Order: C-alpha cells, then sequence, then structure tokens
C-alpha cells in the first residue's frame, strides 16, 4: 500500500499532524503593508548572495493569497499550520511604533485558520531581525536582546494569546549561531575573516547564549502576566540531525556523541537541565559564557515542548582529544564527518547537499532525546526534502522520492512513539515551494508545487499522500 500502514489510527489519540512555512519564505509584501526591512531584507538584496540575486520580495505570495493556501491544507486534511510572524511587520523598527496593517493581516490569518479548523502554531522569530535592530543594538551578540524580544513577544501574547495557544519563541538557533557568526554564510555575515567582522570562535557562543536567555525572558513574561488568562503553551524550535558512529570504537563513539552534546545537547542541556553539556564546558572553557544560577533556573524549563526539526543523519569518525588553538564552534567539536560505512553511502541525496535521505535518523534522534532529557514532550517541527530547480510542472508535481521519504521517516518515527517516545504532533516542511534562503528559489520543499512565474499553486502527488493517510 502507498500508505505503507500508515493513518491517523497509527499515531497516538489526538496526534497533531500539520505544515509548516516562515514569514519571510512565503509571504512576500516585503517592502509594502507597512513592514521594515529585516536582516534579511538587506542580505537578500546584495548581488551575490543568494541564488539568482533572488529576494523574498513576493516569495510565494501568501500574503495576499492565504484564503488559498489555508483552504488547500484543510483539503488535504492537516490538522494545524506552523507559520512565523515577521517582527519587522508588527515593529518596523523593531521596537516603538506599532505598524496596525501588519496586526491586521496576523489577526486575518489566524481568524481565517481556526474558521477553518486548523490550529495555529506560532513562531515569533525565523532568522528576521529587523534591521533597525542588527544596525542599533548589534542584533544577537547585545544582551539587550532579551528585554527587546521580550517586549515584541509580549505584545504579541496580548494581541493574539486569546486565540494562539501554541507558540515557540525561535527558530533553529544553531543555524544563526553557525551560519550567522561561525561561517558568516547568511547575515549578519560575521566570522573570523569576514568583511563585517567576527570572531568565529566566540561569537556563536554568545549569540546562543543570548537566545537561551531571551527564550526564558519571553516564557516567564508568558507566565506570569498571561498564562492564567490564556492557558496556552510556549516551546523552541531546535534543529537535530541525527549522529551515528562509524564503528563501535570507544572514540568514534565518542565523537558521535560530542556531535550530539554540540549539536542539540548546545540548547537541551540548559532547557531541561540548567546547564551546558559538560563536554562544551570542557572543550569551549572560557568561550562559553556562565549562566548565573538565577538565568540558569530561569532558562531550566522553560520550554513547554521542544520543538526539533529533523532531516539527515551523518557518520561520526572519532580521534584523540587534543589541546588546541580555538578557531571556531564548528572545529571545537573535535570529529570528522562521514558519509559512508562499509563502502555504502549513508542515503542518497536530495537536492540540497547536506540534506541525506536516512529514514533511521528520525528514530535515532527521538529515541536519544526521549533516553537523554526525560521523555520531554517533542513535536517534530519540520521534517522534508528538496528537488532541484528547472524542472516541468509534471516532474515537480510525480514526487515519488518525497512520497518515499514521507512513508519512510514517518515509520521511523511511529516506531520511536510505539517504543514510548513523548511525541505530541508532526509537521511537514514545507506546505509550498518557497524562498529557500541561500539557495533562493532553485530548491523546492513543498508537498504543494508554485509556479514562480505565475504563482499558481498545484498539489504534488506528496500532498495527496498525506490526504489519504490523514482522512478522519
Ligand atoms: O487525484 C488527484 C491527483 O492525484 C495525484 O496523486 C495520486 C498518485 O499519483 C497515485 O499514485 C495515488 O494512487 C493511490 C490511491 O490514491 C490509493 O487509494 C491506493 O491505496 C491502496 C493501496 O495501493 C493498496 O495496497 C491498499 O490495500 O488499498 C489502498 C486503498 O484502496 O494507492 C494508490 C497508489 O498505488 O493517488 C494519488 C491521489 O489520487 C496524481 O498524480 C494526479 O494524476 C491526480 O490528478
Ligand atoms: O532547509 C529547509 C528548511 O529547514 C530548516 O533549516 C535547515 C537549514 O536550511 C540548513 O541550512 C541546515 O543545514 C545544515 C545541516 O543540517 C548540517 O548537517 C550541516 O553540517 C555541516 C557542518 O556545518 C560542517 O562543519 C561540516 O563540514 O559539514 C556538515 C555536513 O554538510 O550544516 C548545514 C548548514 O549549511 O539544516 C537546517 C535543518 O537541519 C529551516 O527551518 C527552514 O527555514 C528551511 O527552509
Ligand atoms: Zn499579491
Amino acid at each position: 500500500n502507498w500508505l505503507g500502514g500508515l493513518s491517523r489510527a497509527a499515531f497516538p489519540k489526538r496526534f497533531v499532524f500539520g505544515t509548516v512555512t516562515s514569514a519571510y519564505q512565503v509571504e512576500g509584501m516585503a517592502a509594502s503593508g507597512g513592514r521594515g526591512p529585516s536582516i534579511w531584507d538587506a542580505f537578500a538584496h546584495t548581488p551575490g548572495n543568494v541564488a539568482g540575486n533572488q529576494n523574498g520580495d513576493v516569495a510565494t505570495d501568501q500574503y495576499h493569497r492565504y484564503k488559498e493556501d489555508v483552504n488547500l491544507m484543510k483539503s488535504l486534511n492537516f490538522d494545524a499550520y506552523r507559520f512565523s510572524i515577521s517582527w519587522s511587520r508588527i515593529f518596523p523598527d523593531g521596537e516603538g511604533r506599532v505598524n496596525q496593517e501588519g496586526v491586521a493581516y496576523y489577526n486575518n490569518l489566524i481568524n481565517y485558520l481556526l474558521q477553518k479548523g486548523i490550529t495555529p502554531y506560532v513562531n515569533l522569530y525565523h532568522y528576521d531581525l529587523p534591521l533597525a535592530l542588527e544596525k542599533k543594538y548589534g542584533g544577537w551578540l547585545n544582551a539587550k536582546m532579551a528585554d527587546l524580544f521580550t517586549e515584541y513577544a509580549d505584545f504579541c501574547f496580548k494581541t493574539f494569546g486569546n486565540r494562539v495557544k501554541h507558540w515557540f519563541t525561535f527558530n533553529e538557533p544553531r543555524i544563526v549561531a553557525l551560519l550567522g557568526y561561525d561561517q558568516g554564510t547568511n547575515p549578519p555575515k560575521r566570522c573570523t575573516k569576514c568583511a563585517a567582522g567576527g570572531n568565529s570562535a566566540t561569537e556563536p557562543y554568545i549569540v546562543a547564549h543570548n537566545f537561551l536567555l531571551s527564550h526564558a525572558a519571553a516564557v516567564a513574561r508568558y507566565r506570569t502576566k498571561y498564562q492564567a488568562a490564556q492557558q496556552g503553551k510556549v516551546g523552541i524550535v531546535l534543529d537535530f540531525n541525527w549522529y551515528e558512529a562509524l564503528s563501535n570504537s570507544t572514540e568514534d563513539q565518542a565523537a558521535a556523541q560530542r556531535a550530539r552534546d554540540f549539536h542539540i545537547g548546545w540548547y537541551l542541556d540548559p532547557l531541561i537541565n540548567g546547564h551546558y553539556p559538560q563536554i562544551m564546558q570542557d572543550l569551549v572553557k572560557d568561550r562559553l559564557p556562565k549562566f548565573t544560577p538565577e538565568q540558569a533556573r530561569l532558562v531550566k524549563g522553560s520550554a513547554d515542548y521542544i520543538g526539533i526539526n529533523q532531516y539527515t543523519a551523518s557518520y561520526m569518525k572519532g580521534q584523540q582529544l587534543m589541546q588546541q588553538t580555538p578557531t571556531s564552534y564548528s572545529a571545537d567539536w573535535q570529529v570528522t564527518y562521514v558519509f559512508a560505512k562499509n563502502g555504502k553511502p549513508i542515503g542518497p541525496q536530495a537536492n540540497s547537499n547536506w540534506l541525506y535521505i536516512v529514514p533511521w535518523g528520525m528514530y535515532g534522534c527521538v529515541n536519544y532525546i526521549k533516553q537523554k532529557y526525560g521523555n520531554p514532550t517533542v513535536v517534530i517541527t519540520g521534517n522534508g526534502m528538496d528537488q532541484p530547480a528547472n524542472l516541468s510542472r509534471d516532474q515537480y508535481l510525480r514526487d515519488t522520492t518525497r512520497v518515499h521519504f514521507y512513508r519512510s521517516y514517518l515509520t521511523q518515527l511511529k516506531k520511536a512513539i510505539d517504543e514510548g517516545a513523548n511525541v505530541a504532533g508532526y509537521f511537514a516542511w514545507s506546505l509550498l515551494d518557497n524562498f529557500e534562503w541561500l539557495s533562493g528559489y532553485t530548491s523546492k520543499f513543498g508537498i504543494v508545487y508554485v509556479d514562480f512565474n505565475t504563482l499558481e499553486r498545484h498539489p504534488k502527488a506528496s500532498a495527496y499522500w498525506f490526504r489519504d493517510m490523514l482522512k478522519h
């Protein structure tokens, strides 16, 4: 059976199925409707930064077409929709004046979702820091971000929280730290060798610390001011790809564990246990900021659920841990990536070079969180794969590899849940082909095809797969 035995009956009662987008990747109207620029607007408008010098000015134009898109997700039998609010659409300068037209958009979207029986899961932040805050404060390098983000979050809670009961603060802070401050390939393009300045050995850690403190501050505000009346929940979205020891050697097993700790433990040990992973403390030393006892107590337990974006897996090979001059967050792990074992690749690649199709990584990640962190409530907040550029419409629609991807990965998730993992929901990245950051429109992650000339939507085979799988 093309469903491979999957259906709602194969998952827990009340298990939530949804699709996901982010504001800059789908909304369009980037410089309209009162929206102020984000760091991604400036970045994308700079020649050479994005494939084909493309940007999110129009994207999928969900801003105008959101009722079409909500109708479509309802027709595909989804229960929920994860989307983000653009900070600079609400506060064009990141602070101060409210853009009422932007508020009205999200009200209209939220209300239509609810009208159609689709639960809104709302991210406050998805890489799109208001440009004014980058320039004025230095963005996530500045501890003042906790105050600035908390005030923004407060507004969103007050304005939308009578209707929105499922929030996330951040999306993949590890990726902001890594690409924005270690490698310097994403905004603000900081790194040791970078024109904008930076230090790949220190700044990723400062940035991660400020994300954790800002998350904790925003949640403290929710709990003290809004929770009694609104009775919702606030979590965070973290990326986690699996690491598997290349062999059963002590060294390789240690390397895979170090990778897990530097990847997910960086955020989860603070959120669950109130401290950074021991290995990071041991290796990063004075470059890793230290939580005060008060801050640690604020961060610990501050996520009502853990959003995990899960895509892929890698083999890890070890080495003797050495004393080394610090160079970068990436180099701090002291591991070696390997994508074959016993002469066989870990899996075939999707369009994105980093995305190896490895369904057992889903089981790996979910089981690991279950066993290591006391089985916290987890929501899979993003999982999917991409097709390349330049295919015909019909080639996009016949997305047999993506159908296989979802069947296999969801089978592996089901395996983990059946073994007792506390997973509450699953969200497919993405509802729509969209603006895929540095790849621009050359990477197609949607279950729904978007023609970027006409903006027409066409469900792909994988959309119909979900429709069949999710029928009530
Ligand atoms: O319909 C609009 C649109 O759909 C697009 O997607 C198609 C797929 O291309 C097509 O393969 C798929 O066919 C499914 C069918 O819907 C299921 O009912 C059926 O499930 C069987 C299963 O195979 C058996 O083993 C099991 O025992 O019983 C069930 C149910 O009887 O499986 C087939 C695949 O083998 O349907 C999708 C949606 O219609 C098309 O590409 C496009 O042309 C259409 O315009
Ligand atoms: O992309 C689709 C969708 O998903 C969400 O975020 C994605 C990012 O878009 C993507 O850039 C990021 O890719 C990571 C990848 O996970 C790592 O496996 C890879 O690791 C590197 C390592 O950094 C190097 O030091 C080493 O030498 O090589 C390895 C293997 O290549 O690093 C890349 C960064 O380029 O993955 C995220 C999820 O995992 C977003 O939520 C959404 O907005 C995106 O559209
Ligand atoms: Zn339009």
